[PDB]
């Protein structure tokens, strides 16, 4: 199996048994309804996701990135924040897609 | 131009032209040493970097994702933190690497 940063999630191998399941925690994923949970990028509307996913040169490009070492390894921390374009036509249901999927897992058990 | 975040930096199109120069502000980048920020991904050590970077579906799956609206605009927000492998036989140097990045840019004159 791949390094968790690399893995590809599909019907065949979900987000949760990825990613781990979604929940509140710091380092814990946040994002993902139930359908986009089961499906990974076989998710219909992956597409319209991903084209907000950077680059490996832009994650290292924009991000602030640090390096932690504590009792359970060594971790690359990374922050930052990627503007949509607001002067898309598209952009009104961009919001409503992102929204679908941020803390969804509020919702279900 | 791409969308900031698939922008790839070269030697023709670099880091500070592609992602802003480095700093210590919440809204820059802090990483990379003067001859990744001048080369990006034509770096000769490039791939040991972009091992850490995350695919669409880890950044989605991995991440913190949240929406911020403020004067500047509309911002999709991302947390996270990437674990080394203390059993590749590579850490040492991936240590080393990452540490000669990191923050770097406070040496230049
Ligand atoms: O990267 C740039 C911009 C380059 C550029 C612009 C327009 C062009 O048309 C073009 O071809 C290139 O400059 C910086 C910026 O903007 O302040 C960028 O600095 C550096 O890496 C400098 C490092 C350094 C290290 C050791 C030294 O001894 C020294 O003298 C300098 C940063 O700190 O992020
Ligand atoms: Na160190």
């Amino acid at each position: 199996k791949k390094p968790r940063q690399k893995r590809t999630a599909t019907k065949a191998y979900n987000v949760t048994q990825a990613f781990g399941r979604r929940g509140p925690e710091q380092t814990q994923g946040n994002f993902g309804d139930q359908e986009l949970i089961r499906q990974g990028t076989d998710y219909k509307h992956w597409p319209q996701i991903a084209q907000f996913a950077p680059s490996a040169s832009a994650f290292f490009g924009m991000s602030r990135i640090g390096m932690e070492v504590t009792p359970s390894g060594t971790w690359l921390t990374y922050t930052g924040a990627i503007k949509l374009d607001d002067k898309d036509p598209n952009f009104k249901d961009q919001v409503i897609l992102l929204n679908k999927h941020i803390d969804a897992y509020k919702t279900f058990p």
